[PDB]
């Protein structure tokens, strides 16, 4: 279950982080990489083997941030549309699975995102529920 209140909170807070994504996106990745080394490992190719505390201001980081943001924005705009959600989720999972990434790792990411969102007026509880509904749709395909 997702209440109307949780959905409104997720949409408003995302709007705010979205306007600041130019600088916050990279901060989000750094926290993620700091919390899970296994996650950073999967980006070795994109980063060309560079060490973790060295990727923040790279052109690849900027690009990766914009990619992350475009999918999250689509999920957010369709919270009352399970059908739409399902389809976006299918592609996302097929793509990530093919890289050897686990359901557990995806889950890890959503947790760091929920905490991160607190800085933008986000209710951690509302982000956590949104993450569970999406995981319910991703898992069967992982
Ligand atoms: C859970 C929230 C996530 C979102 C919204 C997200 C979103 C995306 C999107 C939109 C793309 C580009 C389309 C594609 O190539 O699939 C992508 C690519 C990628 N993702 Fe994610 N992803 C997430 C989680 C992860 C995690 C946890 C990892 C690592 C364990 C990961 C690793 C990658 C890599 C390696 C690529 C390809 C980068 C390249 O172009 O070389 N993603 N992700
Ligand atoms: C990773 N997006």
């Amino acid at each position: 279950s997702l209440s109307a209140a949780q959905k409104d909170n997720v949409t408003s807070s995302w709007a705010k982080a979205s306007a600041a994504w130019g600088t916050a996106g990279p901060e989000f990745f750094m926290a993620l990489f700091d919390a899970h080394d296994d996650v950073f490992a999967k980006f070795s190719g994109l980063f060309s083997g560079a060490a973790k505390g060295t990727v923040k201001n790279t052109p690849e980081m900027a690009a990766q941030a914009q990619s992350f943001k475009g999918l999250v924005s689509n999920w957010v705009d369709n919270l009352d549309n399970a059908g739409a959600l399902e389809g976006q989720c299918k592609t996302f999972a097929a793509n990530h699975k093919a890289r050897g990434i686990s359901a557990g790792q995806l889950e890890a990411a959503f947790k760091v995102l929920s905490g991160f969102m607190k800085s933008y007026g986000g209710d951690e509880g509302a982000w956590t529920a949104v993450a569970g509904a999406l995981m319910g749709e991703i898992e069967p395909n992982m």
